[PDB]
């Protein structure tokens, strides 16, 4: 099982490649691609770590050598028009090479970049809605951290469902579904406000030094590993991701997903929502639908 990381020389990409090199199952393969000429040396660097994960790095404007045989493609390359054009170009490159591969978009704005990728794969006639994922895992592990700190739980034993989008008011953590933990109405609003603004927390603390890179690589690594495990045939692998589903709330929407040997095996229901959550859901659907349309019009 081969994972291709497009944009592997950036902050997110290098952290993701390090975690995949050290945590991918034995026998996996890892290919790094980035326009930065350092990328082949990034792979040789990681190649000295003693794990059973073959790794090779590529540069230049042609990513196709890195994409050959890839079963999973994670795109973290990357103002909006520049990043939007980068996502569209790289997804067009994947459609020429590995039309099967599961594709996880990390490049922000995820609410828009996933719609960009979908319209591209459609134009190439290779689009499979069970194989395109918007990586929203950072919202989950942030919610796990904030809930565990507030409620005095072990951070590794808390799992918060997070649905909707990946930006601002479209991030809706379903705090009413955390087992064994109850929240006041003040704690729900406060936690929701911090979870929706957590990206700005990092930008301000970095004093202009950028946004989240290390925790984003950790979240992307968690999702990629779950995908790889499910593609190997492991059962009961459930992760949340921004995907094109039934369109009950929006064309793309983050929800629990049973993963399988072909990507999505079943889109699980979001479950019961509290009054606060159902109101936060319908209050942000307009912004989410506009996020999607922005990506749809960028391609069309
Ligand atoms: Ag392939
Ligand atoms: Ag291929
Ligand atoms: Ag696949
Ligand atoms: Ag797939
Ligand atoms: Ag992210
Ligand atoms: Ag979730
Ligand atoms: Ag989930």
């Amino acid at each position: 099982m081969k994972v291709a990381v497009l944009g592997a020389a950036g902050g997110i990409g290098q952290a993701l490649a390090l975690l995949l090199k050290t945590q991918l199952p034995s026998g996996s393969e890892l290919s790094l691609y980035d326009i930065a000429p350092v990328t082949p040396g990034v792979a040789v660097d990681l190649s000295h770590i003693p794990t059973a994960v073959k790794i090779k790095g590529f540069s230049g404007e042609d990513a196709t050598p890195a994409l050959e045989g890839a079963d999973v493609v994670l795109i973290s390359a990357g103002l909006f028009n520049v990043n939007a054009g980068i996502v569209k170009n790289l997804v067009q490159q994947v459609a020429k090479t590995c039309p099967k591969a599961c594709i996880g978009i990390i490049t922000n704005p995820v609410n828009t970049t996933v719609a960009i990728a979908a319209e591209v794969l459609k134009k190439a006639g290779v689009y499979d809605k069970n194989k395109l994922f918007g990586v929203t895992t950072l919202d989950i592990i942030r919610s796990n951290t904030f809930v565990a700190e507030l409620k005095g739980k072990q951070p590794g034993e808390v799992e918060v469902p997070v649905i909707g989008g990946h930006s601002g008011v479209t991030i809706l953590p379903l705090l009413s579904q955390v087992p064994g933990v109850s929240f006041t109405e003040q704690e729900v609003a406060d936690l929701t406000k911090r979870i929706q603004n957590a990206g700005t927390e990092v930008v301000e603390a970095k004093a202009g030094g950028g946004s989240a890179t290390l925790s984003m690589g950790q979240a992307a690594a968690r999702f990629g590993l779950s995908l790889v495990r499910a593609l190997q045939g492991e059962q009961g692998v459930v992760e949340c991701a921004y995907v094109e589903g039934d369109g009950q709330y929006a064309r793309f929407f983050s929800q629990p997903l049973l993963l399988g040997k072909n990507g999505v095996e079943e889109r699980k229901s979001i479950g019961t929502l509290s009054a606060f959550e159902q109101n936060a859901l319908e209050g942000m659907l307009d912004t989410l639908k506009k996020d999607i349309a922005l990506g749809q019009e960028f391609v069309n």
